[PDB]
């Protein structure tokens, strides 16, 4: 079935002086006697108003969509004097047609979004969508254009779904974790009296166990008097794996011991010595311990390859 | 029944970049197939042209209403692969609209019109009738406002028809027999920002009989050969009643005489005397006539108040 019913006006402008939209009509033929037009519906004689014998409809108000697209209204056929309905009434709608006053804008202000650090060029990350108010439906009104407006240890947005991805080979954190990049978007764009939305992105990246753990210093040096019929502890070596995290926690163990117990830890990942056994003898007065420590998993937690866990050499001295 | 068939396009401008004026339709439900809308009629594609899917129509030409107002058109609808009609095809009409483009104007360059001499303040004196090529259906696009421009020995427009009458008491022409009026007429006007028509107007008077007759001078000489023994005539007397035309033919005769004739004339309205009787006397040497002269009718020929006919007197002289 055809539809005929409909009528489009421009929104928001005409500033001041009135549009006409649309005159009605019903045919019939004259005879001396008329037909005056009566309106009546949304907004009529207010927003629409209606110069009557004519058919007439200029909009007399700023129109916006934004707040209301379509308006039904019902406008009528009397004679002037006679009143009688010289044409029973037609239900119509009015549209408007959006015009692009409105803004490309994004839903939270900041966004943050996280990627696995080292991991081949063009990563996925995360989509950023802003919003267009106008009409999606006609014209270039709101089809956006997303572009990285700045963010160069570099990110692509992908234009069309505005799909963040790496723009870069590996990534090793350790030279820094956090990133900013600033998010574009264009309405109509590709054609310039386009619109501006931007946004911010934290980026930062996750970790991988690239790095063997340290030890503060090759050679380490105690001391002891010589029984202590308690305990005890006596020194603490450091590791600092700089791949923090589960990829951080490192396993310590001496591999001239046996007097001494070494402990854990998830403390600061030292370090501590114990002594086990107690103690007796001016026969030793130095003694010497080497210390693996290492980086776990339960499956192998160094798939990379990995050079050093960093040994060591601890000579105790005895008083 | 009610009409609905109907699109409105202003006409002309855009200048460049298109207008759209209505978009099409057909309801339907969806259910994985559509509809594609095709265009014909006038200047279809070329003045008005179509987006398929959507049901645009901007017009891509400028548009003179008075070039053609109205523009019969059909348009399809069809599936886009299938192309058979999902919807037997409308008949409808595209409007224009008029804008004020177009000028007052004139029939002809310079008109000419007479009227009767003395005659009471405000008499009728003929129509000027401009033209405007614009839309007479609406707003003040064509509605026109004549003014007399000049024309100061005056007359009046009377500003709704147009009518010229005669601003002034009596108006002997005697005074001044052509009259120069330029006409104006102002396309709104009533509201500036009107468009201006002027025209030549050579008004002139008819006559009346406001007028006596006159006599070149109160006493006449002449002189003659005592018997001439044919005709004949001695001389000849003016009459001169400003009054031109029928009331100014002047009827002579002599009110000392009876030798002498005295003749008509549509010559110049004199004047001629012939003698009558032939002569024979030295016993007169000397001899006097007075003479009426009057303009005339069938009716009173002096319808208001005339005081002299110029009487005269003519000496003859004899040799
Ligand atoms: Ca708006
Ligand atoms: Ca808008
Ligand atoms: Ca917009
Ligand atoms: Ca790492
Ligand atoms: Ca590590
Ligand atoms: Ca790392
Ligand atoms: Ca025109
Ligand atoms: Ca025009
Ligand atoms: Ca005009
Ligand atoms: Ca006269
Ligand atoms: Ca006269
Ligand atoms: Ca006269």
């Amino acid at each position: 079935s055809w539809v005929w019913n409909q009528m489009f006006v421009l929104e928001e402008f005409s500033g001041p002086e009135p549009i006409l939209v649309g005159r009605l009509h019903t045919d019939l033929d004259p005879g001396s006697k008329k037909i005056k037009y009566i309106l009546s519906g949304d907004g009529a004689g207010t927003i629409f108003q209606i110069n009557d014998i004519t058919g007439d409809i200029h909009a007399i108000k700023r129109l916006d969509r934004e707040e209301k697209a379509e308006y039904t209204l019902t406008a009528q056929a009397v004679d002037f004097e006679t009143n009688k309905p010289l044409e029973p009434p037609s239900e119509f709608i009015i549209k408007v047609q959006d015009i692009n006053d409105n803004a490309p804008e994004f839903l939270n202000g900041p966004y943050h979004a996280t990627v696995p650090e080292m991991s081949i060029l063009g990563t996925s990350v995360t989509n950023v969508t802003a919003t267009d108010a106008d009409d999606p439906v006609y014209g270039n009104s709101a089809k956006l254009v997303y572009s990285i407006l700045e963010g160069q240890p570099y990110f692509s947005i992908e234009p069309e779904t505005a799909i963040i991805k790496t723009a870069l080979p590996n990534m090793d954190r350790e030279a820094k974790e956090e990133y900013l990049v600033v998010i574009q978007a264009k309405d109509m764009g590709g054609h310039s009296g386009g619109l501006s939305g931007t946004t911010t992105l934290t980026v930062t990246l996750t970790d991988v166990n690239d790095n063997p753990p340290k030890f503060a210093q090759s050679l380490y040096h105690f001391s002891v008097p010589e029984d202590v019929v308690l305990g005890t502890a006596i020194g603490r070596v450091k590791a600092n794996d700089q791949d923090i995290g589960e990829n951080a926690q490192s396993s310590y163990d001496i591999i001239g011991t046996a007097l001494f117990e070494i402990t854990s830890d998830a403390q600061a990942q030292d370090g501590v010595i114990r002594l086990r056994k107690p103690l007796d003898f001016e026969t030793k007065k130095s003694y010497t311990l080497k210390v693996e420590a290492a980086n776990i998993h339960i499956d192998p937690r160094f798939s990379s390859r990995g050079p050093f866990k960093d040994t060591a050499t601890v000579k105790i001295v005895v008083e």
